[PDB]
């Protein structure tokens, strides 16, 4: 156990300070450092001096050790394969190293459409969401929801009382929706080709149906949402916006689109929503649900699911993530014949529930 | 490029939610969950029901769905090799899996000496220390120190005005010092044998010199500290407690011991301290410095050094970490003949500076 006695200690030390890496990376997103490196052409290598000189420096005289701070941050970022670092065959310390973007880091720089996971980070580490984590110990021992134990009101009503958070929560969701939707539309899924009338549940501004009719103009589309949201709807030909409550009735259509709404509710309201869809659908039936499937047993290949599952229980404990068996049980409880997994797109699964 | 694209997207998604794992590990340590699993003998494999049935509940009865929350937390912890999970050979959901401790997790359970890295993790993620991370962008764009931009006073004076943080910091420092001291005193380093009188700089309560004279009774020990700290010292024969300022004078001795003092100060103050210590030593002597060496390049094998360097940067930015060349330059600036690296003990390097 000679190798264990030091490798395990090193891993424990690296785990003790685990919160430092997400704190620095967020800063490197807010400082627009990844953008400056990528604003000089492909295969770019910029020394810390150039990055510190092209920064949006409101103060003309940034302290002379700012290029040292940037170098110390970029060294940590490069140690985790987020950036590539190389030496200079040449002088100050800033002349020694050059940094460049990894394909991992290019997901945070805005893409051609202008969307990136960057704003999804700021939503996760914002103060309002972060203050919920300190009540987890109390929540486990005494029950309840971590968010309610801090702010009293349910998380579905808080954005109506906080201006600043209502912007971050709307930007992050839009960017994350667009990133997945662009690849979904470019994917090989052909389920939309046979759809005549499609109703989107919780479509917001209608971006999803916008893309749907963008590639398939023959599909007549209605965006179903709450009356509180429809007042922000952007008019667009073909699209029709319908306001109402999901749990009471759903507008009739030949197919139902829904993206990540089953994991925002409990195991009882989901049955009611599925039965409402069952009533709305005609004799022919089809539900196209984009979801995420928990593996039955822990494994190293599923980290990205679990890290987000624990995010949901400490923000709205009514909702939770489910495995394939639970989705099948809910579907057969609603009266549907069964479900089918079509394709994996951006770590999300497209599921067809057939009547 | 699909193989690269999917892997990069999955890794980016895993990186976006990177704070959830350190926020859940802290709650699982504070709840004393790792202790209950290891309080049933080696090769435990205890189900979530039993773990939820032995918690030191603050009320008569915990929430009925507490075992589900504990299971969901332990699944995430087992996905990262911190815990080992195994399916039961067949009932409730909590009956499905059994969890056991990995050698990585045994550093957080209080070992034979009653010390662990749990208090260090609690210190790192405390509110007072975590509020400094949100001013990093302002510090980079405008200079200064993140801690001073939040609390005004220097971090060396704050513990005198907050009783809770003063206790937390002391407990974490005691645990971390004790672990390293116990691991070092069992090692093969024999430099203490030739020392007649040894003076420890910043010895605190004297645990270091306590162990030194515990293994080597012939060594005469002097505990040098500030006058404000010496008052709490426990009387113990063989330890002469001397209060004073490190930057003014040092008591005479044949060897000077210091653990991580150098990285807490700027380059000028370090040179001043080394020059002051140069006067106390006789014509021949030793400086035994326990330090940590930054590699010249950001290799993937040294994360735990860069993480803690960034941690030290945004708390007392007047100090920083140094590489071997910088230590050598400081030593020859103080007038010492040279330095030697003796042994690597628990990711820390023992350095002997000879006159």
């Amino acid at each position: 156990a000679e190798e264990e006695e030091l490798c395990s200690y090193s891993n424990a030390i690296e785990l003790a300070f685990s919160v430092v890496l997400p704190m620095v990376m967020k800063a490197a997103v807010e400082l627009q450092v990844l953008d400056i490196i990528a604003k000089a052409g492909p295969r770019a290598q910029l020394s810390p001096s150039q990055i510190a000189s092209q920064l949006p420096a409101a103060a003309l005289r940034c302290s002379p050790d700012a290029p040292k701070m940037l170098d110390r941050m970029l060294c940590l970022l490069a140690s985790h394969s987020i950036l590539t670092c190389s030496a200079v065959d040449f002088a100050a310390l800033e002349d020694k190293r050059l940094y460049g973007l990894t394909p991992l880091a290019k997901y945070f720089v805005p893409n051609q459409d202008g969307v990136s996971l960057g704003p999804l980070m700021c939503l996760v580490q914002d103060k309002v969401c972060m203050k919920s984590w300190y009540e987890l110990k109390g929540a486990v021992l005494e029950g309840g929801v971590p968010f309610m134990r801090v702010y009293g009101v349910e998380s579905f009503d808080y954005p109506g009382t906080d201006p600043r958070f209502n912007e971050v929560l709307n930007n992050a969701m839009v960017n994350y929706s667009t990133i997945f939707l662009k690849k979904l539309m470019q994917s090989s899924y052909n389920g939309f080709e046979q759809v005549e009338t499609l109703v989107d549940v919780g479509g917001g501004l209608g971006v999803a149906l916008e893309l749907i009719t963008s590639k398939y103009p023959h599909i007549k589309a209605i965006n179903f949402d709450l009356p509180h949201v429809i007042k922000h709807a952007k008019p667009y030909p073909g699209l029709e916006h319908v306001g109402g409550d999901m749990f009471e009735s759903v507008p009739k259509g030949d197919a139902i689109f829904m993206k990540g709404v089953l994991h925002d509710w409990s195991d009882d309201l989901c049955l009611k929503l599925l039965k409402n869809c069952y009533k709305a659908l005609p004799d022919n039936g089809k539900i196209i649900a984009v979801e995420r499937i928990l593996p039955e047993m822990p494994n190293s290949a599923g980290k990205g699911i679990f890290l987000m599952d624990l995010q949901m229980m400490t923000h709205h404990l009514g909702g939770r993530e489910r495995t394939q068996q639970e989705y099948f049980d809910l579907a057969i409880s609603a009266g549907f014949s069964g479900i089918r997994l079509e394709c994996l797109v951006c770590n999300l699964w497209v599921i067809e529930l057939y009547k």
